[PDB]
């Protein structure tokens, strides 16, 4: 559903497989960033952290390539 | 569980207004081809060809979002 935490964790680079944004303006009452895992699973995280701008940065930079 | 596989491309064009997010779907993670599945807030996705400017620019986009 929405996030309403943020994860604790600080999550591998080549364990996720993708990412969600979630915008307080759509739906739900905060921003989050909903990274997708190799496991399946689904984890919430602080959109202003540093290792989750990074994470995403990766993730689309390989993309690029 | 494993991930069901993309087996081929969609013609679709969705506005990007519309995707929320993306996962990357990799050959040498098991799958047979390369896709990147775009995600909607409706949680039907669509299945598109990574090697395409269209694709690696909406991904991009989503990022530079974040970025901030
Ligand atoms: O398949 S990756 O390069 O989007
Ligand atoms: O549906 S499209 O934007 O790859
Ligand atoms: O999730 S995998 O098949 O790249
Ligand atoms: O595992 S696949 O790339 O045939």
């Amino acid at each position: 559903d929405c996030c309403l935490g943020y994860t604790d964790r600080i999550l591998h680079p080549k364990f996720i497989v993708g990412f969600t944004r979630q915008l307080a303006n759509e739906g739900c009452d905060i921003n989050a960033i909903i990274f997708h895992t190799k496991k399946k699973l689904s984890v919430c995280a602080n959109p202003k952290q540093t290792w989750v701008k990074y994470i995403v940065r990766l993730l689309s930079k390989k993309v690029k390539n």
